[PDB]
């Protein structure tokens, strides 16, 4: 199998956590994977992610893939 070291773009990360419905929010804010992986919960709020569920999934993903 092809070596893998995690999502290589934001859409891939969002698909992995079931959050593709937020892809456009990040595209309109011009936030790519590199920037996403630096975000705080406060940042996610500023971007437009207010619902508890998606915020929690995204903060968990950021912790997992930050590296």
């Amino acid at each position: 199998r092809a070596p893998y070291s995690g999502p290589q773009d934001l859409a891939a990360l969002l698909e992995q956590i079931g959050c593709l419905k937020y892809l456009q929010v990040f595209e309109e804010q011009d936030v790519d994977l590199r920037i996403f992986l630096t975000l705080t919960e406060s940042d996610l709020k500023e971007i437009g992610i207010t619902a508890f569920g998606p915020k929690r999934k995204m903060t968990s993903a950021i912790a997992r893939w930050h590296s």
